[PDB]
């Protein structure tokens, strides 16, 4: 009580007793487990991404606004199915519907394009499907590819060579779908962007009672590399022909998010199944729920233990933002971001306050979906004449969203993250605001 | 050996967080203790034949669960003959014999305030036919409880009462629930209707972590395996439920249509024991057990102090098993309730008790038969003899292994003192 | 690794202890202040000035011996001798001056009335009050300091079994505590003395208040040129145990070797010092100290989780009153916490607070507050260099504010020397 | 119920801390000592201590164990000095409440090899059957042996407890600790070998390693330094005595406090008042979880039933572990896992009976019945003399639990059983 009871006087006791906070208090687990409540309502933004694959089922712009609306962050284009004209046509549709709720950044959603790829078949190596497939995601400008059945670290660097020199910024998420990528896994980790646990291929390729093994051993080691993964495959099966999901799926998607996904997708739920919007809506109200249950008093003592020394700004700051969010219950971390790599080292750490990640970048906004917890907003103005003017505007920009958009109130601390320098890698400064 | 240390997940054991546990879980590191978590399997059309019975004992059901929301009491009296038969079937083997307890689940309160009069009707069934545990639908108060308890009788105080929560009031109410209950089923089905859906794994991780605390059984319950009712495997969703309710602390996992009307009743059952056996080992003892001591209060309750005594010299040894002789299981109880690693073999006369120990992890019953020696102390011997006899048979113990005994200072029923460390020959 | 680097990485405290190795040579600069009680032994202007060079941080006068006229040319020496080491800036040690009464023996006694306000009169930083045992004695000392002792610190001297029984109302109302040693031993079973010294220590660490542990750390000094063993240990326990403060009385007021005594003290807090278990540490103190909405306290805790996270050599940190630097030494960070302060008095006063270095700024104002700022901030760079703290290519963590004058602090910065 | 009255004592509210800083937060002047003082004494007799009636006075006070400086004196002054102890001993015999061992330990004069007087000084311990040998000066294992072998063949059974006092000792820790039986950390010498100021951390390893090890560790020299001249010692005295204790030594000692100071009887009375406060105040609960986790998995059934009979103790505050020992091995396994209940050894081995005083927490009672035909008889018969002393002596009373600690059959290396017994 006591290492509580100032801020319980000033920001109330009903403030306290929502999304978890009192199971979020405990001094163990277990008394973390019984301190959970269903009456204890989530307040925080949805922080886990959804991925929804867009086939027959979600192709139309008028379903797609509704699935952006519903909550998707990522339009997943499988090319195992399909071909070159009907996957460009249903990027076209996305890009359409995205593009609609372009009237201002207090509406915006940016949404990430990723492309599926086939896989090596029988074959050992990229598939000459594989490399006229990957061309054509550089071609129509996709920002991650979600490469199948990587089983080794020369697998993810074929797949960059295939990219070209003009596919430099697309992020590689390798898909670890049997037991050689699962053996392999540190070597695929190190060289790839991300991590997409393939649960399908996976069930079937190693025994169906071990594929959890597999799933929560590499989100535990993405978790510690600081690297994005995805759960994948079957989440929500029964939704493909009926409105309301199984007690075994709900359970498996809140289970995702607890285990540390910094996504959930969603497969023929939403490119074949008669319910991809309630899919969607599904996944969003299940995250919002396991977010809240995160034990975050263990999570971020054990990603500190284990975290090596670092020199480097950008990661310094990062912890010393996190740290600070948590002393105060900072309703956000707001962060200038080139790359989005700033925002990726802030969500590493596992903040409860939300990352709102400001960037000129649309290809970075899209991205940093793929990191649980950042919110991107696309900063679209002309730079200033004076940088320091530049930046001042740009957190602004992040502060008045928020104000606006639920996530800040008058009266709410905030910490922001800036750099002393423009250009990428030179983040280095935490400042403490409070909300006017 | 080094072959030892790298199966049963002991690498990902050894960790210093849950994080690294986390990270040092391999699919190549094999299950070797036997399955902890039991399964009850509801009984209806698909699984009523008893040679079909036989199997899903064999695929390893250890409750058969009488679903009262359909049927007479006709067909549960048959069921019950049919399971009977089924499972003395094996009795002619004593060193093998495995119980399974029968548990009547209420149709339950309907639209009424408390006790139907069917359900008054149901419970004096079940304790006419000698049923082990009552699966009690619809608890919403400590009350309710008293109820059925006052329906079962004088006959009927042995008994198990296991309160299904299936609706905001039971959730709300769980602790004076719990503190008159012998135990809980988080009832998914109706709770996922009376809550909203996406809530539910909020509901069931805390009456795990809260029945984990009391000491006493929880059962996982609905939609598991939901299509392996028609279908011959599981989806990733399934697999993933079964195997996080066991890493979450429940004592049981449950099959109803998977088992009651399906086409897969044997398989559904063979799936959950794959999985539970995988999940065991993938549990993080280091911080659970330092955990369960911490919270678990201090006691004057000498079965109480030898069971955290054995649970403790366990971990120390790797013993491979707690052989405990017990007469109500609740000297196996108090052991299991500090979740051992090493198997709990309670020898036990009570053909009841021997039933009924199956809703606690790690509980492995074994039914002795033998009339008593005239020299009690080696009645104890010939029991815990016959515990290491069926351990070799089945698999926990070889030549060489630890385990600890848990015997008493007198016969009957609580006085269990005494810790023991023997060495198998 | 020097600095018992091994020691400091174990994940238990026994293994902590398994780990700590003599040969561990400690890099960091003393943490622990040493107040030195200033007497017969130690009240020349030349002995004053080998005894800042051996540590003394504050210098106490007993105000239950000599008198009026005595104490003040006890403080004009040892002014004299801190003032001779100005010429260099970027080295110059503050010192500061603190007052211990005599006490109320049979309320707030009318000698105590006239030497506090002799202190304000001569400048005092500190009043080590006597026997302080509710916190009514608190409001009395603060009062007869009137109104131009307001910025004097008041250090409760617990010296009898009322003064720990009402320790929590004491510690509230007053700048910190001094667990008075030796009428404690009389006070209450000498046996007990160590129970009350550890319990106080660690409710000060608790409310990031300083404490003082004083009386015969190194009571054989008076008269020999070595300590006993049990007053080595005592010295490194108390360091250990959490004190910001150790004190030499007799020692340095009476003894045949004041400047050794110092030198003593020095030597054995820099040892335990590196010998303190931080990861539990900082763990505890984290863990226990409330949750805040003041962007000082929230700041703080972000540069300390800084300084650990890349090993920074120090936190550089601008205060007008000291509080920014008080709040930074509360989560005892093993980065040196470097004070740059305007304030000659705050620059003294800070010395209560472990880890902090106090560096008086007297380079001229620039026109831009920016400018000003960055100065201040290069000039605690310019000192660390020159003492031992820092090195090119080192990383500290800077801790500013966003708007001049005291309470503003809300800026933490990562900045790589040279 | 135990009522609140019980849970105020013996530093509980700090005892039940979830954290150490809320425990020391938490430790109460006014909460009294209830258990008995588990650190040992060790003092040095010399001219002032060396009387029978004197000595009748330090084992009133607490001495358990009489240290004989072969540094000074001769081998017809030590061998005075023995008989005098042993006398004084004796003397208590017809009072089981006033009875108590007093382990006799010989320290050498000290060191190539071997010295020529060391070798005639064992051989004098081992003919006038002392107990412990304080080896003075060891570097390293080889020196241990030399020790072992001037032992000759009737002394194997004494205990060599190596004295840690220059630079190499410390740095050849390990070793040295592997073979010898425990440690002293002789900081007279140490403080003049290294740094004075790298003494306490030196100390602070030494007693942490033996802890690990499960191996006796003393506290030496300059404790209560002052109290050779004044009736009162100062506050870095005291606060030395309770540090040591907190560190984790099993024994503190005393030497020209007792041996020569004017003194003797009030150096012992305030090492016991000091050691049985700072028992208290020992934070358990880490202490335990950190033993646990550090000690090695085992399959000696001794060692899983120690660690089974503590955790029990802990579990429902048992006023008494009771152990059947032969050697004290079984009673130092206990001792190691540091539980807060007294461990009671009951043994037929005068020797074992004054050797466990090495082991905190061990409270010896040599028993002497003749043996039992019927085996079970004779450990009953054992078990109800631990239990009937410890209500002679306070330990116990009627509905009290205690845990109890036998094997399975007779003759040492055989414990295996922990039982939880009511007392009647
Ligand atoms: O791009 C698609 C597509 C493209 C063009 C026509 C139909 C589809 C389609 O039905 C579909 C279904 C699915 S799917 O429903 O997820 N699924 C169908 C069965 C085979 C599964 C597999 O790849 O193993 C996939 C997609 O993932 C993608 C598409
Ligand atoms: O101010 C002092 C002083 C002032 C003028 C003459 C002599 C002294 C002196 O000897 C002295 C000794 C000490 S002292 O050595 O610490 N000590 C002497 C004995 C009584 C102790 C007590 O107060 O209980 C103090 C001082 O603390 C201060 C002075
Ligand atoms: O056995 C003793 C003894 C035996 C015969 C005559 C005198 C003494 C004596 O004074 C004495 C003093 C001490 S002692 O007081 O501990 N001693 C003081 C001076 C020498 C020191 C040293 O050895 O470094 C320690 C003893 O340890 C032992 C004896
Ligand atoms: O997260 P990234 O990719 O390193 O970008 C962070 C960068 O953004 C900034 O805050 C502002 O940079 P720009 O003015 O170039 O947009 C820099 O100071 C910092 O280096
Ligand atoms: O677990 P419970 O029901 O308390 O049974 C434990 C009892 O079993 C025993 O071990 C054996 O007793 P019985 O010979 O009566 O079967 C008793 O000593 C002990 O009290
Ligand atoms: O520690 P304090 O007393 O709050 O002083 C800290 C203050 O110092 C500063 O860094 C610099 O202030 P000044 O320019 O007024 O000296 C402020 O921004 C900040 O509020
Ligand atoms: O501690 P030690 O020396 O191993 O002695 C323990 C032995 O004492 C006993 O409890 C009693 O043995 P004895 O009857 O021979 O004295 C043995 O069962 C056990 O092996
Ligand atoms: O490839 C996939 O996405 C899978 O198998 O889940
Ligand atoms: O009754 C049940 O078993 C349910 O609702 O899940
Ligand atoms: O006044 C003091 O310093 C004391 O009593 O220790
Ligand atoms: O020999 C000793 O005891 C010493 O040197 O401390
Ligand atoms: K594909
Ligand atoms: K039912
Ligand atoms: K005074
Ligand atoms: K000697
Ligand atoms: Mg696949
Ligand atoms: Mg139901
Ligand atoms: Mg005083
Ligand atoms: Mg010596």
């Amino acid at each position: 009580r006591a290492d509580v009871a100032q801020l319980t006087q000033e920001l109330g006791t009903a403030f306290f007793q929502q999304q978890q906070l009192p199971a979020a208090m405990a001094d163990t687990f277990l008394e973390h487990l019984c301190l959970l409540d269903i009456d204890s309502e989530p307040v925080a933004a949805r922080s886990t991404s959804i991925i929804a694959t867009i086939g027959p089922a979600s192709r139309s712009v008028e379903r797609l606004k509704e699935m952006i609306k519903a909550g998707m962050n990522i339009a997943r284009l499988n090319f195992s199915h399909g071909s070159h004209e009907y996957h460009a046509e249903s990027i076209a549709n996305v890009r359409e519907a995205v593009e609609s709720f372009a009237g201002s950044p207090l509406s915006y959603r940016p949404v990430a394009i990723a492309l599926d790829t086939k896989g090596p078949g029988s074959g050992p190596g990229l598939s000459e499907q594989d490399v006229r497939d990957l061309r054509f995601g550089v071609e129509h400008g996709v920002d991650i590819v979600f490469a199948s059945f990587v089983r080794k670290a020369s697998d993810v660097a074929a797949v960059r060579a295939a990219l070209g020199p003009e596919g430099h910024g697309i992020k590689i998420i390798s898909k670890i779908e049997n037991h050689e990528g699962v053996k392999r896994f540190d070597e695929i980790l190190e060289v790839s962007d991300g991590i997409m646990v393939a649960r399908g291929d996976l069930g079937i390729e190693i025994p169906a009672e071990k594929v959890f093994l597999a799933q929560k051993m590499m989100i535990g080691r993405c978790n510690l590399a600081g690297k994005p993964v995805v759960c994948a495959t079957q989440m929500l099966e029964s939704m493909i022909t009926k409105p309301r999901p199984t007690r075994a799926e709900t359970s498996d998607v809140a289970n995702a998010v607890l285990d540390g996904a910094d996504c959930i997708m969603l497969s023929g739920e939403t490119a074949k199944g008669n319910f991809p919007v309630e899919a969607v809506k599904m996944q969003h109200a299940i995250a919002r729920e396991a977010e809240a249950a995160v034990y975050h008093r263990q999570l971020f003592e054990e990603l500190r233990r284990a975290a090596p020394l670092s020199r480097d700004p950008t990661e310094v700051t990062a912890i010393g933002a996190v740290e600070a969010a948590f002393k105060c219950c900072a309703a956000a971390i707001i962060v200038l971001t080139t790359t989005g790599r700033s925002a990726q080292l802030l969500s590493r750490y596992r903040p409860r306050a939300a990352v709102i990640a400001v960037t000129r970048s649309a290809q970075a906004a899209r991205q940093v979906h793929l990191c649980r917890g950042v919110f991107p907003l696309l900063y679209r103005e002309p730079p200033e004449a004076i940088w320091a003017d530049d930046v001042d505007r740009r957190v602004q920009f992040g502060i008045e969203s928020g104000k606006l958009r639920g996530f800040l109130r008058v009266g709410d601390l905030v910490i922001v993250v800036t750099g002393w320098r423009p250009g990428s890698g030179y983040t280095n400064i935490m400042r403490v605001l409070s909300i006017s």
